[PDB]
């Protein structure tokens, strides 16, 4: 039997990411023992449901969670975590501290970012953003910039209602023109993204002599033919390395599989929250292997009982599962991964990609040591 | 032996606010009904300490809650009130969005603040936040820097440990000593405000030449004799009129409690997040004593029962209350009280103020729709 429970926190309509977690499910069994997930679909930015969600696993026993959070819920998660000593395992934005039973999947691009707009010499651009990923980000231009003497234009871009979202984005527009701005970093939630360039190919600022950088994590994991051919320059970063044999054999099959069966799969591509998903299935994995290696008990004796017990008692196995989780060291879709003491990804590299006339390139990386390196 | 139940969420520091809560509960108090509080003391940035405190409340069957949050923990009040229809009251910082099922007593400040910058036609100058606080104004100024044509440099003040303070505190002003930077945005807790004091005085920056505004809502709260008279223009807002008769004919009854009954209240001046709770037990007040001259019935029958029952099913009456809260319209220690419908202030004041070696004078007022108003 040796059967393991973890709850499974998605969010509704993250179908691609549950058919990587199915697929990573298959992956990684082994007779050793089985991870059985009991999976919750619910609303990440509703607190509310999260809290009764997590509450809900807690009480049934679960021994970690994997899990999705937004910048309205990150807090429910990181203090129900760190009252109870349950880890969450989460392919979402790094939580801003040092906060204890997270394990963050999610690589840090500040860094990579800050590199990025260095390499190109930018010291003026405007830096466009919305919240859902916190303002961690914001602040880190905002420092570079007074500590380098850059002038940045940042513009909250998040609260445009899209029910009467266009003469809004005239008046972005003449803001920016006012001092005739050229560079621009997009640093959005992915459909915002997407409505920003459509903006863009609109009113021809997709032309020559225009310069976008995309800070996520994700450059092909949507549509960049729409301004391909425009003449703009266009700029990003890419966690999942297709030339990867790991990653180029993961998507022979992925490609192949049943969309039916597979909601968001049947592509030449994987998005990168999705292939974090399939690799915190790996770390999870090879957790309780290790545990069970290291002949560490972490077996239930009792009821978890009410997430809300008064006085919170954590359980003492708590710590050892963290510990078993961050020690994990594998290699996955997103290349190495390894965490240090507070579940953040180290020791990782992302690849800095620009679009050409015959597609997306990678012109060098970006690594968690040595900074921005060119390929020649 | 009308005794409607509330909640009180005070965090665990806050003396003055719960000795302004109980003066309220004497004013206001009738043969009508007596507002029954429950009271919690608690880590208002815990969000599991929050959602504990909240349904625990919410079990006890209150009809509303009065209370405080954090920018951790202001999601888990906004979730779990519009969720189950209890009505959130307090003098924390406006939510950002309009969440409903959530009474906000504190005026928005970002408008004045916008408005006095322009006022003193301002185009470059530092932005001191506190990320403790939140980053909320500073993207207001961010926003419209572009339009008003400023350039901002945005310092973190939000981190420090106590430890060092007066070193950082120093080497943040020694760095200003770089871009020639005079004009000077705070935005803190009055605390942080008064340690800044504090060290621009020792480097001797408080002088001729050097402007700051102070970002909150109770310019006179803290100590401004110490900085009135080395030259610096000092200019922020005011909510509570010392000059009103009614808040003259408070403070001439608060400054005569014993201090050992009422800590905090002994006093000539009074934090304006006291007055606005002590205004919002007027509100409370009013809300039920106008639900009864309607004879709108709002006595729960059966127990509320668990904050974590499923499916959530609100009480039929929540939104009775809500609208009853929302529709008070009093004058108090914060000037005129209405809200819209979701729950934030309209029609209100803020006094603009500048420091002189006289002490503290009003030079005029914003109002929502006058915007800055220069007094004579
Ligand atoms: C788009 O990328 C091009 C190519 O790097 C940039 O043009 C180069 O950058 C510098 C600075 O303007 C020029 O002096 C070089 O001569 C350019 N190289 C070549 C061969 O074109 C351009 O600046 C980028 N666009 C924007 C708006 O930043
Ligand atoms: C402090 O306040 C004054 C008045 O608001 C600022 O401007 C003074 O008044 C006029 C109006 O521009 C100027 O022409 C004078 O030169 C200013 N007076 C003096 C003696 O400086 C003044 O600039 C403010 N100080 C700062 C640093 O903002």
């Amino acid at each position: 039997s040796n059967s393991i429970q973890i709850g499974g926190l998605f969010p509704r309509g993250a179908d691609q990411e549950y058919s990587a977690f199915r697929v990573g499910m298959v992956q990684f069994s082994t007779s050793e023992f089985r991870l059985t997930p009991h999976i919750d679909n619910l609303e990440v930015a509703n607190s509310f449901a999260v809290t009764n969600a997590f509450c809900s696993q807690f009480s049934r026993g679960v021994y970690a969670i994997f899990g999705f959070y937004d910048k309205k819920s990150v807090n429910t998660i990181t203090s129900f975590c760190g009252t109870l000593h349950v880890s969450f395992i989460t392919p979402s934005f790094p939580t801003d501290g040092t906060h204890p039973f997270v394990i963050q999947m999610r690589p840090d691009l500040k860094g990579a970012l800050l590199s990025l707009i260095e390499y190109y010499q930018w010291d003026k651009f405007a830096y466009l953003y919305d919240s859902d990923r916190g303002l961690s980000t914001l602040q880190a231009v905002l420092d570079s910039a007074a500590e380098k003497k850059w002038q940045v234009t940042a513009i909250n871009v998040g609260n445009i209602n899209n029910d009467k979202k266009d003469e809004t984005y005239r008046s972005l527009f003449q803001d920016l023109e006012l001092k005739k701005e050229r560079r621009v970093i997009l640093d959005c939630e992915r459909d915002k993204v997407n409505d920003i360039v459509d903006q863009v190919i609109t009113i021809g600022k997709h032309v020559k002599g225009y310069h976008y950088i995309i800070a996520n994590l994700g450059f092909t994991d949507g549509d960049l033919l729409k301004i391909q051919f425009g003449g703009a320059n266009v700029s990003g970063f890419q966690i999942v390395d297709y030339d990867d044999s790991l990653v180029s054999k993961f998507i022979e099959r992925w490609s192949t599989l049943e969309e039916k069966e597979y909601p968001g799969a049947h592509t030449a591509t994987i998005k990168y929250t999705s292939a974090l998903t399939y690799d915190a299935v790996q770390v999870m994995t090879e957790a309780f292997r290790n545990l069970r290696k290291q002949r560490i008990e972490i077996s239930r004796r009792g009821n978890a009982g009410d997430c809300l017990a008064n006085p919170a008692v954590p359980w003492g196995q708590g710590v050892e599962i963290e510990r078993a989780l961050k020690q994990v060291q594998v290699e996955g879709l997103s290349g190495n991964i390894k965490f240090d003491q507070n579940g953040k990804r180290i020791n990782y590299t992302i690849n800095i990609m620009e679009l050409k006339t015959n597609g997306p390139r990678k012109i060098g990386y970006w690594s968690e040591v040595d900074k921005m390196v060119v390929t020649l």
